[PDB]
């Protein structure tokens, strides 16, 4: 398997969706970075914040698009071009509606599955890159999705969130060191503690 060598955090930017569900992703790649010391710097060329340094032995770039959620591609795309890494050595992170709070699962490959940033992300680079799904919960029907993503969850299923975000960053060695199905099964296997 590739090693995984770009770990993007879907999101949106602002003070005001910075703790809001829809963030999950940049929650799990702002805390990758500083747990490793990576500094996460402007990079308007490609409509993000990035940055680059060593991760377990392997230098990895970190993405966060600063495009808006729906419009992640602009960012992800030339990001990813122009540093010719392939959709199999990228990993990126996003809430995921459909499993609960403390839930967390490794997927490679499939479509966006209704997230509208992958989106705009899978037409381009198309779909054999490594996601990082991680458990928002749905809150009832389809006329609240739209509040739940941008809304700010109460502690307890913050909890949950950041325990199975704590649980992944621990992960992080196999999957930059290219130990993708190993990876999958210890993510895949957390509870709550």
């Amino acid at each position: 398997m590739s090693n995984i060598s770009l770990i993007v955090g879907l999101g949106n930017p602002g003070s005001e969706y910075a703790q809001t569900r829809h963030n999950a992703g940049f929650w799990f790649v702002e805390q990758l970075a500083d747990k490793y010391g990576i500094t996460l710097k402007n990079d308007p060329k490609f409509h993000g914040i990035s940055g680059r340094g060593n991760i377990e032995g392997h230098d990895v770039r970190l993405l966060l698009p600063m495009t808006y959620m729906n419009r992640s591609g602009q960012s992800v795309v030339p990001f990813s071009k122009f540093y010719q890494i392939a959709p199999e050595a990228i990993l990126i992170a996003h809430d995921e509606l459909d499993m609960n709070p403390g839930v967390i699962r490794l997927k490679t490959g499939g479509g966006h599955g209704g997230h509208n940033g992958l989106r705009d992300i899978v037409p381009h680079i198309g779909p054999n890159f490594h996601r990082l799904r991680i458990g928002i919960g749905h809150p009832g029907s389809k006329e609240r999705v739209s509040g739940h993503v941008l809304g700010k969850a109460p502690s307890n299923e913050q909890s949950l969130m950041d325990g199975a975000i704590d649980h992944a960053l621990s992960k992080v060695k196999l999957l930059v060191q290219g130990q993708v199905p190993q990876a999958m099964n210890q993510i895949n296997a957390y509870k709550p503690a």
